[PDB]
């Protein structure tokens, strides 16, 4: 299918999201309602997880975090805030986002002609530290730069799972906004919290890893270009 939606443990979810070059993103069913983790490529994707979502769940979507002010991660806002759903990042993100957005959207589009000129829609709930959500069970942090300057991860506690949007792949990817010295730097960082970890979704490639997807892409991005 364009887009998959599949269960990775309990209430936590992958979203295989195939439009224009493969993201990977996270649906958390929670008792409230739905956090989705990453708002996807396009209103139109959005709309399209937001099909998914609805064969599983009536529930209400609560909110969408925007991981990094790209348009990968944050292209579908329109439609999140369109259903009432909160459009969540850090201020940091959200900042990049106002004033770079036409640029990364310029960006996207040399690659991908096909790709819609997309309005600017921001974050409305914008958070100045580390944040959690569903009672503690998502929980959000910024650990350094790397793939962009903002980029944040997010890890599910009761199921050892952490997510890092755009820093966590198989392949090295897109550097050009990337801080090549630093990027090792924030995966140290991140190792030296400890955290239970038995599953790392990549937001590219393949998403379904162990912990050693961190290391795997360390060791690419210490021979890269810049480093
Ligand atoms: C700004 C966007 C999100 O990044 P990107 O230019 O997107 C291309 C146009 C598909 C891109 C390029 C190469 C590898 C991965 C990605 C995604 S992080
Ligand atoms: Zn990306």
């Amino acid at each position: 299918a364009g887009m998959s939606l599949t269960q990775v443990s309990g209430p936590v979810y992958v979203v295989e999201d195939n439009y224009y070059v493969q993201e990977n993103s996270m649906v958390y069913f929670g008792a409230k309602g739905v956090t989705v983790v990453g708002a996807t490529w396009t209103p139109d994707t959005a709309r399209e997880l937001h099909k998914l979502i609805k064969r599983v769940s009536r529930k209400p979507v609560l909110e969408v975090i925007n991981t990094n002010y790209h348009t990968d991660r944050a292209g579908g806002n329109a439609y999140w805030k369109s259903i009432g759903a909160k459009v969540v990042s850090t201020r940091q993100t959200r900042d990049l986002m106002k004033s770079d957005w036409a640029e990364i959207v310029a960006f996207t589009r040399k690659g991908l002609p096909e790709y819609p000129d997309l309005p600017l829609v921001l974050p409305n709930v914008v958070h100045d530290g580390d944040f959690t959500l569903q009672e503690g069970k998502v929980r959000a942090f910024y650990a350094g730069p790397a793939h962009t300057p903002d980029g944040i991860f997010v890890y599910f506690p009761d199921e050892q799972v952490l997510y890092g949007g755009c820093i966590l792949k198989e392949k090295l990817g897109n550097l050009s906004f990337a801080d090549v010295k630093a990027y090792p730097q924030t995966l140290e960082r991140l190792k030296a919290m400890k955290l239970p970890i038995k599953t790392v979704i990549g937001g590219h490639d393949s998403p379904l890893h162990g912990p050693e997807l961190i290391d795997h892409y360390e060791a690419l991005i210490k021979a890269a270009p810049q480093s």
